[PDB]
């Protein structure tokens, strides 16, 4: 694991550099050094940029902590900023090396100078961005070293022992540099995170798969984006290689995949045979790999796999791109399956597709899906109040339209909670399972720098107009159209730190929804303190009033008949007298009517709400 973050580095700098070098080149480093605390749309009209594109930018310069951001949202320089002079612009040259070819031996001594400036450093007095810089070179070798499995042991073969004499020296001296190799036994041999490094390469093949959008991001951030993102003459994408995004993708997605077992168990162990699911439709099947995986769990591991004679099971694939269909037919050729055209954001047209195929019980349905709600067509929102009611929370996500414009957090959150609306409509009694990725607060990304993939991750899915939201904005957005998740089930990555930049839920339809506590609730909010405690125990309506202003997000309702059955309150003062710890207050407080607690709506109130601050 302190592995992992040296692969993490490389893709950092993958993206970082090109971003860097675009905004040296423009004059943002020599605005902020002129004018200070700027906001977004000063830099915006001073530079022409396209307000999104930058904004993503700029939250990854605050990641880094190279801009401070002020509680105007104005951004000024810190110290840290000033090595963007130090890195050299020809180092953009390493991302259309012909790589494969010097592998052949067909290039001369093509990577000689770059490992030399790699061995100095850059000639930068930092080894973190040395690092950075290692990725444009590492990352591209890494793949193609990974083609033909040469970064492997002495398999009766010596390292580099394939290889011609030229290109044997200068990748003997990098894998030195990096700690890829030893000199055991006066041979040179693998280490340890030499064969990680061979293992993990496909990590990177994902941003790697953005060469094309980072080769240009001088004119996403400051052109006309246009150019970039238009489709081939054929119909497929320029800014990104599809074919190693994918490759790329399901080589990560697999150790999410096997945590799916125990809420997939659960399912088909379910006592009467006859009420499980005949069907498992996985919207965006890619290359059927989670439902293949799926269905062997089933049939080895599971009661239903012993009864698929009288309890026939269907996998129904359903994809928008034509070669995820072919493919998955060729993964699940042996096995029972269906495969539909169909796309994330239209569930009801997926139903109508399945009856043209003869599927017209789709209440037998049960729906799995992973890292696609991001990924999909963006709807302006339709419900204009409720869009006005949640235009005061400050969430914390960064999304670009298709003219290249910055898309307001609020209306990004009304337009997913309408996505899954649309879910919940042809959700059953037997749910949905959702694996789903999430952005970060750029003060937590510096924090944890190379514990987490949030500085290169959030920043490409920004820049090629994808939607992350927050962990637990992702759950209140379900829990607001009535979906729940099954707390026992749940999990949230990575386990160990107090962020979540991952979430797999076994969503549950409950005949309730929770909400945030808004000003327009203070009547219903003071009435449920009289009803539920003696007249000396009662909060003040002065209290209630500042909980719904100090954390909006903070307080959560349970709503019936658009009735608030129950509310639940957390706060926490921190001491401001003068990693470790200071005096504090905490509180929270659960009001749940008399009428409602022997159902347990309390329970499940206070349990979601636990889980919710742990998201958070
Ligand atoms: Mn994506």
């Amino acid at each position: 694991n302190a592995m992992l973050q040296k692969i993490n580095r490389y893709t950092h700098g993958f993206v970082a550099v090109p971003v860097i070098l675009a905004c040296r080149e423009k004059g943002v480093f020599e605005l902020l050094a002129d004018e200070s605390p700027l906001s977004l749309n000063q830099m915006v009209e001073h530079l022409g940029a396209n307000s999104g594109h930058f904004q993503v930018a700029l939250r990854m310069l605050e990641s880094l902590h190279w801009l401070s951001r002020n509680k105007e949202l104005k951004y000024s320089l810190t110290a840290e900023a000033a090595i963007h002079n130090k890195i050299s612009e020809d180092i953009l040259q390493l991302y259309n090396l012909p790589i494969q070819s010097y592998l052949e031996g067909k290039q001369g001594n093509l990577l000689g100078r770059w490992i030399e400036r790699s061995c100095q450093l850059w000639n930068l007095d930092n080894p973190l961005m040395a690092d950075f810089l290692d990725g444009l070179l590492v990352i591209p070798l890494l793949l193609a070293l990974h083609k033909h499995n040469l970064l492997a042991d002495s398999e009766d073969k010596p390292l580099l022992s394939s290889l011609s004499s030229t290109v044997q020296e200068e990748l003997g001296k990098l894998f030195l540099h990096l700690g890829w190799a030893d000199l055991t036994a006066g041979r040179l041999t693998i280490t340890e995170l030499g064969r990680f490094m061979g293992e993990r390469a496909l990590n990177t093949a994902i941003v790697a798969s953005y060469t094309p959008m980072l080769s240009r991001i001088h004119d996403v951030l400051f052109g006309n984006c246009l150019s970039v993102f238009q489709r081939d003459a054929s119909g497929h994408e320029r800014h990104i290689d599809r074919t190693l995004n994918v490759i790329g993708s399901g080589f990560q997605h697999q150790k999410y995949f096997a945590d799916l077992e125990e809420s997939i168990l659960s399912v088909f162990n379910q006592l009467p045979l006859e009420e499980q699911p005949k069907y498992i439709t996985d919207m965006g099947c890619g290359d059927g790999t989670l439902l293949k995986r799926v269905w062997e769990t089933i049939q080895f591991k599971s009661a239903r796999g012993k009864a698929l004679e009288q309890y026939p099971l269907r996998l129904i694939g359903v994809d928008y791109n034509e070669a995820s269909l072919k493919a998955t037919t060729r993964t699940l050729a042996s096995l029972p399956h269906l495969v539909l055209q169909g796309d994330i954001g239209n569930p009801e047209q997926m139903v109508r597709s399945l009856e043209a195929h003869g599927i017209h019980d789709p209440e037998n349905i049960l729906h799995i899906r992973s890292f696609l709600d991001h990924d999909r067509l963006f709807i302006p929102p339709q419900k204009r109040n409720e869009l006005k009611e949640r235009a005061h929370l400050p969430y914390q996500s960064v999304c670009v339209d298709d003219q290249g414009e910055l898309i307001p957090p609020h209306v990004m959150v009304q337009s997913l909670v309408e996505h899954l609306e649309r879910w919940s409509q042809v959700v059953n009694k037997h749910g949905l399972m959702i694996l789903e990725v999430h952005c970060l607060e750029p003060r937590v990304v510096y924090q944890f720098l190379d514990k987490s993939e949030n500085l290169h991750f959030d920043a490409h899915q920004g820049f090629s107009q994808q939607y992350l939201v927050e962990a637990e904005v992702f759950l209140m957005s379900a829990a607001q159209v009535g979906l729940f998740p099954k707390l026992e089930l749940s999990k949230r990555y990575p386990k160990t730190f107090p962020f979540t930049r991952i979430t797999l839920n076994y969503f549950e339809k409950r005949p309730y929804k929770i909400s945030h506590a808004y000003l327009s609730d203070l009547p219903a909010l003071v009435d449920l303190e009289v009803k539920c405690w003696p007249e000396n125990l009662r909060a003040s309506t002065h209290e209630i009033r500042r909980r719904l202003e100090l954390n909006p997000q903070g307080n959560l309702v349970l709503i019936i008949e658009d009735q608030i059955i129950g509310a639940i309150y957390s706060q926490t003062i921190t001491s401001t007298e003068a990693t470790p710890q200071g005096s504090v207050i905490q509180l929270l407080a659960l009001n749940i009517l008399p009428e409602f607690q022997a159902r347990g709506l309390g329970n499940e109130l206070r349990d979601f709400m636990l889980y919710y601050c742990t998201l958070k």
